[PDB]
This record gives structure tokens, sequence and C-alpha cells, in this order.
């Protein structure tokens, strides 16, 4: 009943370009596109939480076709205009050192879509995933962890719960439970998505807390840079707390290695109780509770 693999690599649904938006502004660091693409023609259908393939042009450095890169769906199931029309990703450029070989090192499928135009044409497989799915529960709590482009699946998310548009498509979901997203980025410019946020945050401060870790703009209490991790180890008491609810989902999304710094914080907290926290996740994992995409 999700939909997964209406498309594939062998018979890609070719959908067409439609904007494409810078989300970093002046002072940050960076390239991250808001990347929206029409889908009419095809039966592309998808929902909160899943991820798209993307066929970038182009051979390898062996003669060899390049394979497909995954992208988390940074749309609602309508579309960002709510017509069920379209799908938007967000998409940083990856590049990285000098000393590596050719020194200077653009990667193909982010570079090709940070830099593509309306009207192009791009190969386009899935829907993928069942792992970062919503609760269609409207009492649930949903704590959201995310770091950089990992506010992708968060904002598809928050868009259900918090938008006007989608209250009125969506009788069936009207969130009432709370839902708490802590964002790890280097500096204000960095933070996708900072005006719609803060938006919402205004709009339902009951039922939305929003939490920064800006690193190049806050330490922490080693005198280090402030990271999500050091955020969370802030708040771990409360957090576990709300955890222990038997409606509280958690979603962890960004790039690997945030994961571990976040279950030293909360086995402390779980430790003052008697409780392991790795047992105790553990049991979240089975239940469907515990929610975890990293690259
Ligand atoms: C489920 C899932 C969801 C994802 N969602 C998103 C999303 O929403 N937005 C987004 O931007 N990305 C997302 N990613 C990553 C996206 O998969 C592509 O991997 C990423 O965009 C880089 O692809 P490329 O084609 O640009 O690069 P490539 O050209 O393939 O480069 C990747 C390779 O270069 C190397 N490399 C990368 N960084 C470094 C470094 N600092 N130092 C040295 N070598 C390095 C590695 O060998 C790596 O295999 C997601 C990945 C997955 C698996």
């Amino acid at each position: 009943d999700v939909p997964v693999n209406l498309y594939r690599p062998n018979a890609p649904f070719i959908g067409k370009v439609i904007s494409n938006e810078p989300l970093v502004k002046e002072g940050g660091i960076g390239i991250v596109q808001h990347i929206k693409f029409d889908l009419t023609g095809g039966n592309l259908k998808y929902i909160e939480g899943q991820s798209i393939g993307i066929i970038p042009p182009g051979v390898d450095k062996n003669g060899k076709p390049e394979k497909l890169r995954l992208y988390s769906i940074a749309s609602t199931r309508h579309g960002d205009d709510v017509d069920d029309k379209t799908i938007s990703l967000c998409v940083r450029q990856l590049e990285y050192k000098h000393p590596e070989s050719g020194e200077t090192v653009y990667g193909v499928c982010s570079t090709y879509l940070t830099h593509i135009e309306p009207g192009s044409e791009v190969k386009i497989t899935g829907p993928v995933g069942k792992e970062m799915l919503l609760p269609d529960d409207p009492e649930a709590n949903v704590i959201m962890l995310a770091t950089g482009t990992g506010i992708a699946p968060m904002r598809t998310y928050l868009w259900r719960m918090f938008k006007d548009a989608e209250r009125a498509a969506n009788p069936e979901y009207q969130f009432k439970g709370f839902s708490w997203l802590v964002f790890g980025v280097p500096t204000t410019p960095n933070i996708l998505y900072k005006e719609e946020l803060e938006e919402i945050q205004q709009k339902y401060p009951d039922n939305f807390r929003l939490t920064y870790a800006i690193s190049r703009e806050q330490k922490n209490p080693q005198g280090g840079r402030m990271y999500i991790q050091d955020r969370v180890a802030e708040h771990a008491d409360q957090l576990w707390q709300l955890i222990k609810n038997q409606k509280t989902h958690t979603y962890i999304c960004g790039l690997e290695g945030m994961e571990e710094g976040i279950d030293a914080a909360l086995s402390a907290a779980a430790a003052k109780e008697g409780v392991t926290w790795s047992d105790y996740q553990k049991d979240l994992k089975k239940a469907g509770r515990w929610h975890v995409e990293t690259y």
C-alpha cells in the first residue's frame, strides 16, 4: 500500500525540471539547491519519508554508464504546490580536496543536479524506502534529528503537519502531537528553509519546537564548535522522557557518524533509571519507532 519501485533503472520515468532554486544564502558554505520536477505523464506516486533515484548522464572513468544515486524526497505526497503533479529534492553539491588525484573533485550526480536548467529532462526511478515513514497517528510525538540535507524528510513531515494547504488537503490527518526539530548546520545562511521553519514555530508554539546547532557561530560547553550531538546532550533528559512515551517516533537523517554522539547522550540519561539504552533502542527499532537514514 506504500508505493515502491513504480519505475526501475531499466525503464525510468523521464521528468522535466520546473525550477532550481538556491537554498544557501550569501555568507554560507557550499551549494544546496531545491529542485522541483514535473511528474505529469507518468504514474509516479510517493509518500513522506521515501527516496527516488536519479540517473546522471555520462560514463565513469572506465567507459561504463553512470549508476543512479538516491535522494530523499523533499516534498510531501502532494508536491510543493499541493497539486499532486510534482516532486522536489534538496541536493548539496559534493566537492572535495585538491590533494585527491586530479585535484578538486566534483560529485557527478550532485553537480549535474545543482546546475541543471528548467526544461531539462531527468531519469527518475523509485520511489524507494519504508524505513522513514510517518505514522498516520495525529497524536504522535515526532523527534527529528537532522544535519544538512538530512532536513529533506523532515520537511515532508513538517509540511504535512503544519501547512494550511496540506491540512486542507489531508482531512484525515490533523496533527495535534508535539514535534521537535534539532538541526545542525555550519552557519545561519546555511539553515535550509529557515524562514518557513520559523513561520511554523510561530504559528504552532505548542506543537513545534526548533533548535539549531550552528558550529561557526556557537560554542559547546567544552569550548568547541556547536554540533547536533552537543544539543542532544544538552536536552538528553527531556529527549529521553519523550522517548518513553509509546507514541513517540524518532527520525535521524544526515551524514553518517552523527548517530554515535546521539547514543552516548541518551545512554547516560537512560542509565539514571536503570535502563540500558542500546537494549531499549533495539526494542524501539523492532517496534518501528526508531528511524535512521544516514549517508
Ligand atoms: C537514502 C539516501 C538518501 C540521500 N539523500 C540525499 C539528499 O536528500 N540530498 C543530497 O544532497 N544527498 C543525498 N544523498 C547522497 C546522494 O546519494 C549522493 O551520494 C551524493 O549526492 C553524492 O553523489 P555524487 O554523485 O555527487 O558523487 P560521487 O561523484 O559519486 O562521489 C561520491 C564518492 O566520492 C567520495 N567522497 C565523498 N566525499 C568525500 C570526501 N570529503 N573526501 C574524500 N572522498 C570523498 C567517495 O568515494 C564517494 O563514493 C542520499 C543518499 C542516500 C543513500
